[PDB]
């Protein structure tokens, strides 16, 4: 959680990521977005890394995780608007979540 | 199953085959859903067999898509609910969209 | 015209034909493609497919066959709303036309 | 100028030409759009192939083409809407200009 | 900052520098992007390629990066709508920042 | 067949058609490329157009197609290498034919 | 088995399947390809289809299935070249086996 | 002409140009792309655009635009290879030549 | 390490990763793929992963990565060839290693 | 940098800038090396440093490549190595090719 005087308009952060798919216990490997405008604060790219790792080991729907991620962001940074958006794949089928907060 | 919080959009999509009324040929096509939940999340399982129900059945493209709606529709009963299916038979290719509900 | 019991919401359908310039009579490929709004009938594929054959060997400017072809799936199926975009390609020039009539009911 | 009877609803027109840069007096190469609504009269495509070809050998900013181009087909098939967009890339830059005239 | 009778409408002008990481020393690399609504007057590539290279060997974050350039951008050329954006890669993770100033 | 000085190398030519199933009596459309080593004469793109076109309406299998064409041009400019090609999709499957004659 | 008077050079079909993973009971996507050499008959579209539909439900590793299903061409065809590709995804690892069998 | 002290081992170097089909006169865009091996001297690259820009308003088959091209280049730099491709659109049908000349010695 | 009677002729697995630059300490995401011609036994994915997961947290040269990761698939199951590629990015630069062993 | 068992080969790859001779304007260019490292590894900053050492130089790209293979046999000398050089001027792309040695 980075300070800056003069912030920006708007910030993208994406990475990949490994959870567990709490069904059949099989790792599942993710892609994750965060968009979000700051207030003063913002969030450092280690923070948010660590934040996405938490997630290793651990039994969780991929829309439980968005959400999960979600609160995480507002918990170090609490901006207006957050958007999160958890691309993953499973069992031929291609999945998208996003899970928003604020407006526009 | 059901989610504390439901994320504000969710989107599926996979592959799947139809049969042709007009000249009985398997038809292969992609189909997605995208949903806003309410309470109940659809579970990708249950999603993959509404997309093999189609296997072997002679049913329009525009049919198809409609007739998945209702069936998402009824599996959670989302506010907003989008079907969307592609296909290509004899050199068209084809989009279908079926939407119910308010963004 | 395909009876249908539950209209979806939109259909795009998409190919390419041929044409004629008129200009230098010269063959002319292109995609088509048709976007409409349902209300109670659908275009059978097979229909629009002859509705775009029916370019081959005809003398038209694009501009002339997007809207000729638009109001043939006027005819046929008299959607709200119908879209039909014609792209081509002319002495090293990109080509696109679009034609448009009603609205999002 | 060639006149259909019905109108379509938009053109756009789309090809590659040449300029000279003023400040270096080196060949600009560019590729060109011109998106426009018809009324009564349809740009012909060689019509506009002229259009572009003429700014061959001639010095002037990107800028100042997108603009001229405009004139140019206000002047000749005079639409309520005309959008033309260049673009270029010049001594590792990549450059969009766009100059509109009129309502969407 | 080249005068141009009739302005276009909007301009984007793209481009890659360097910078470096605070937190780690190492030379970062960076897409750069504004898009502004000329007033009377246009910047010149070479002034733009000028600015972005000022930040070669110089400590600032990607998000304070782009807030800077858009500062820059308003002092040379003066526009009512300026949008900056900066794209770039650290430790796996995808970086994003834009910076608005204005109506569009 | 046009008579040109000294001949190229090599010639590509691709295109778009249409012909029937036999199984099904449904069109087939395809893409098909023909490469061929020239000797002499040059296959017109016209007298190739027809060539491709002379397919609509008639039942074959991708594979016959792909070499009836090839036979269509060794007699009509008669190369000491030529390689047909047709690409097709059908119920799902996604299908490639080659038909050569001769040496590379 | 479609027989042909001239058989082509070259034929490759690629399509989807699914089958189950053994470790996990995990239904399992993948993209299948043959390339062979026909000799006298070319596999029917339809044919192939089955052989690959065949895998619905069945417990197969990706290293297996490649094998199989070249058995299978070769029973059905019996051409002097066949490989078979299978590609998939499992657990973040894309996974591609080929399988080949004589001479080009 | 442009000498060099030290030849690289391959350049190639590719743009757009137009010509006029002999058939229909109508202007044919076509990319082309000239790949050698120097030995003691380099092809200006504003030579090449001349060259290219020599075929505008000419009327001439694209196979016989890429051996007159590959001419040229011998003619100018005398490389022991040269390999010429012309690519084109033509009444829906895509057309690349290619015109060759020596061997990597 | 898993057996299979009937082998495959070639299998490539690929997958992401995370190491240390041993220059500056920061984590170093990267793309690794392995291919190898089988003799009996078969590279298990849920191995090959845990395999490129011992690298996280640890300080290594890309280029010991791969060679280093090529001992381990000989380790494991020990075939004829294997060929494995490092992609990764690093300060503006894209970088890519082979190491292999053995004969095509 | 040095390698106890030494990769079979690497690719380096980035972006720099030299000048036109003819115009005096700055070239943006691409530039890759491809290497069979023999004991020595070519660290990434050293070949940055090489690639950066031609900001304000009038060369033509084809000297460029060439300059770039004598650099990196000078500071490594590797028994394969490969030099690719890619940039636009006049609306021409340019790529130039400098090899040295047996693969
Ligand atoms: C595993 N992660 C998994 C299995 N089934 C799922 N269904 C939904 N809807 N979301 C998931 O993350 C699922
Ligand atoms: C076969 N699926 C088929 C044949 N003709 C069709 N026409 C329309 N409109 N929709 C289809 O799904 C069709
Ligand atoms: C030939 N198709 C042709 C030639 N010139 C044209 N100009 C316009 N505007 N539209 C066309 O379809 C043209
Ligand atoms: C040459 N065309 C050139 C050189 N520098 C330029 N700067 C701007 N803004 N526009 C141009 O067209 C330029
Ligand atoms: C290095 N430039 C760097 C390292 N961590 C960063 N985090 C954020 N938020 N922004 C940066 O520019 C960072
Ligand atoms: C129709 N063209 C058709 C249907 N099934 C086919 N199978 C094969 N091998 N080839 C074809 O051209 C086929
Ligand atoms: C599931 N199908 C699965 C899980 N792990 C696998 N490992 C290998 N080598 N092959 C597979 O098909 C695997
Ligand atoms: C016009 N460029 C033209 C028309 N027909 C052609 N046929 C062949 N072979 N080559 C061409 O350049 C042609
Ligand atoms: C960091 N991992 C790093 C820094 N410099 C490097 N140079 C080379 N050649 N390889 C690496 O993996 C490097
Ligand atoms: C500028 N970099 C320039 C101008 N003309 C050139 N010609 C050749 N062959 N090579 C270059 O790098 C050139
Ligand atoms: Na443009
Ligand atoms: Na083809």
């Amino acid at each position: 959680m980075l300070k800056v005087s003069k912030s920006p308009s708007l910030v993208r952060l994406k990475t990949r990521g490994e959870s567990v798919c709490p069904i059949s216990k099989t790792v599942d490997s993710f892609e994750v977005s965060v968009e979000y405008i700051p207030r003063g604060a913002v969030l450092a790219i280690e923070e948010f890394k660590k934040m996405v790792d938490s997630y290793r080991g651990r039994e969780i729907l991929h829309e439980e995780l968005a959400v999960d991620l979600l609160e995480k962001v507002k918990a170090a940074v609490n901006p207006p608007y957050v958007k999160v958006t958890v691309k993953s794949y499973y069992i031929g089928v291609e999945v998208e979540v996003v899970a928003e907060s604020g407006g526009v």
